[PDB]
């Protein structure tokens, strides 16, 4: 389909169209990424992912067409740490895309160790929301929590300092605009905190004509929730 | 998800989201649902059917809600005959639905001989178009072709007299408001000839909560092709 489109408001547990990876289960009308004990609360050594299972369109060779996309979509963190851990991480990858071995802790179950930041040996575009950023382990992270685009490498083509606020929900809308080919990050808080942050990528040069979409996060030796509480995905293919 | 939409302005060989069963198959950016030869004429004793991936949330038993849905596509029949058989049908049915043994011909690849016009015995809510009544193979239709709108039975609640155009696109609208419990169909040719049947159903007796949409089409000793050219979808599950 040219164009496809769906709206998640709550994440009731009768699932059909997600795939889960990894610990990622649905609790609470949301999905908890990461791992929690029976109380609710959030273990180390875990990571998650969940997929929308039709494929998205993304570009079209035939056609060279490029797809418009929009994801709307909000979480909270939540860690009784004062250094909760690793991120959370919306992520467009090619259709087959399962968590990398290793991939667990600061590299958010999106990258292998070896190639984390090979961006020869990925295909991967993807908005992270990174809270640990230890310069002994985290090397490639600014010293300071933030959010990153990163474009085949864990090393975030870009970041913006970003605030995490323990259980607050924070909005972010991803878009991605074919003409201008602009990837716009905008996030805020319910008081009106915003954060910007935008990217030029040429996706048809990163990404296989069709991928599928989701997000992605984990804990290392420090932990949080990740819990995604809503999402909505929209794109469609439109002439460049 | 509470809303999904999908739109195949025509249909590309390189398909992800569709299940082809029986003899369908993409030839000239369109969906020949029933077998063609190398000339591309139709042959007889073939059946073909689609249906998308992405299960349909259909109606929420905990949230007493019901999905509105609007289904737009449009078909051509094309047969050197001018009896051509048997009809296409759009139709919704339980995720796992597979072509019934022996559903060929005027069951139109819905529903299996022993159990045709049993209603309890059925789970699907089709429309046909169906352009062969023969009343000694096809007992059920009324002597005349005709659009019907089919509730766990291959004899419809309710049909109206259809025109069938060779070689003519036919633009069909199909819409479920679950306010009113109307399953309303219009059918027109590009020159304004129109046709309407609508029914009272209340989905929620009839289907399961998850269901999967696609078409069926079929030619049994009487044959044309059954050519979906375009298929656009949306669902969203509403309060009433
Ligand atoms: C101390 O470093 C580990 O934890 C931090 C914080 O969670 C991560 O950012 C970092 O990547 C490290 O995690 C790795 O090692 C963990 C312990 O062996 C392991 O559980 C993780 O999966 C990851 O490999
Ligand atoms: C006896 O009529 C056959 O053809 C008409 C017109 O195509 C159908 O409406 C009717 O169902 C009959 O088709 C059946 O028999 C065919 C030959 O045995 C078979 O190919 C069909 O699948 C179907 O069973
Ligand atoms: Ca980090
Ligand atoms: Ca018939
Ligand atoms: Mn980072
Ligand atoms: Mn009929």
């Amino acid at each position: 389909q040219d164009s496809l489109s769906f709206g998640f408001p709550t994440f009731p547990s009768d699932q059909k169209n997600l795939i889960f990876q990894g610990d990622a289960q649905i609790k609470n009308n949301a999905v908890q990424l990461t791992k929690t004990d029976s109380n609710g609360n959030p273990v180390a050594s875990t990571v998650g992912r969940i997929l929308f299972s039709a494929q998205v369109h993304l570009w079209e060779k035939s056609s060279s067409r490029v797809a418009n996309f929009q994801s709307q979509f909000s979480f909270s963190l939540k860690s009784p740490l004062s250094n909760g851990a690793d991120g959370i991480a919306f992520f467009i990858a090619p259709p087959d895309t399962t968590i990398p071995s290793g991939s667990g802790g600061g590299l958010l179950g999106l990258f292998a160790p070896g190639t984390a930041q090979n961006t020869s040996a990925n295909q991967v575009i993807a908005v992270e929301f990174d809270t640990f950023y230890a310069q002994d382990s985290n090397t490639w992270d600014p010293n300071y929590p933030h959010i990153g685009i990163d474009v085949n490498s864990i090393r975030s083509v870009k970041t913006v300092k970003w605030d995490r606020r323990d259980g607050q929900s924070l909005n972010v809308l991803v878009t991605f605009n074919p003409s201008t080919r602009n990837l716009d990050v905008v996030a805020t808080y319910s008081d009106g905190t915003r954060y910007e942050v935008s990217y030029e990528v040429d996706v048809r040069s990163v990404l296989p004509e069709w991928v599928r979409v989701g997000f992605s996060a984990a804990s290392g030796e420090q932990y949080q929730t990740h819990t995604l509480e809503s999402w909505s995905f929209t794109s469609t293919l439109l002439y460049t």
